């Protein structure tokens, strides 16, 4: 590999953590980098480094090699996991990446469900939970500004989900992944996770019957994404196994309006789900609904 003095960083000024993840795409870890910033050389941060599994083979690299490139080229933004740097030079590939210390949105949502009615009521706020509607909104309004940056980059994520939306300290929305070589031309529609994800849900019909993909198959995921948000981390097509979801996409069927959703959201989820892509609404319309409805509140 050769040195792109731009982005290279010294792979001695990394101190490696715990692991986040392992893939298909390789393994994210946790690391202190020292003097990411070139004015406090001796500067602690912590970041979040890509690299290889332990056996990995050609095409394995060359697939991370291919989502350094195209970290490179989409440049910064708030709502998008963001490049610090790489270490290409004498010793593993590492692609160096912002670290976002609430973890994922799906988990960020679910750890933050309002207390039950088993609850004994203790102090004045016994029914108040960490979420409230204006933050969700915020949370929603936030991914449609990445995707928009990102669709401004011609680039199509293919699997926007909950699973792929970071969450940062400041509860920031930060799309990530957690994927980018994402063989769309073998993917197993039966696959379940080992939290028990089934991707398929995700996609949008034309992705999954005509294995088509653009910015309005996105928009599709968005939606599925939007109910995932005012589920506060809902499964979605509840009780539906993979092979009743392909007959019912063929028939029409949408998921139905989720409690305590209002109609204006539950509204702008099914225009995501149009059968035309077309008729989707683009993500710079979804800001601005969004947008809207933030100002209202
Ligand atoms: C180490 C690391 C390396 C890489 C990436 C990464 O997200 N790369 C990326 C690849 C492709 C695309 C777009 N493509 C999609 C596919 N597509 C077909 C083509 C274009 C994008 C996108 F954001 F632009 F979408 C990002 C994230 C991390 C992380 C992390 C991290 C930080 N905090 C935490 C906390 C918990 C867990 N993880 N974590």
């Amino acid at each position: 590999l050769p040195l792109d003095p731009l982005w290279e960083f010294p792979r001695d000024r990394l101190v490696l953590g715990k692991p986040l993840g392992e893939g298909a795409f390789g393994q994210v870890v946790r690391a202190e980098a020292f003097g990411m910033d070139p004015a406090r050389p001796d500067q602690a941060s912590t970041v979040a480094v890509k690299m290889l599994k332990d056996n990995a083979s050609d095409k394995d690299l060359a697939d991370l090699v291919s989502e350094m490139e195209v970290m490179k080229l989409i440049g910064r933004h708030k709502n998008i996991i963001n490049l610090l740097g790489v270490c290409t030079q004498e010793g593993p590939l590492y692609v160096i990446v912002e670290c976002a210390a609430k973890g994922n949105l799906r988990e960020f949502l679910r750890a933050r469900r309002p207390p039950g009615p088993d609850l004994s009521p203790d102090g004045p706020r016994s029914s108040e939970g960490p979420l409230s509607f204006p933050v969700l909104v915020s949370c929603a309004y936030q991914v449609a500004r990445g995707m928009q940056y990102l669709e401004s980059r011609k680039c199509i994520h293919r699997d926007l989900a909950a699973r792929n939306v970071l969450v940062t300290e400041d509860n920031v929305m930060k799309i990530a992944d957690f994927g980018l070589a994402r063989g769309v031309h073998h993917i197993d529609y039966y696959k379940k996770t080992s939290n028990g994800r089934l991707p398929v849900k995700w996609m949008a019909p034309e992705a999954l019957f005509d294995e088509v993909y653009t910015h309005q198959s996105d928009v599709w995921s968005f939606g599925i994404l939007l109910w995932e948000i005012f589920t506060l981390g809902g499964s979605p097509y509840p009780g539906i196994p993979v092979e009743e979801l392909f007959s019912l996409l063929r028939e029409g069927h949408r998921m139905d309006r989720p409690p305590h959703c209002p109609p204006e959201l539950y509204g702008l989820m099914r225009e995501c789900w149009h059968a035309a892509p077309s008729q989707r609404p683009t993500f710079k319309q979804l800001v601005e609904a969004l947008d809207k409805v933030l100002l209202a509140v």
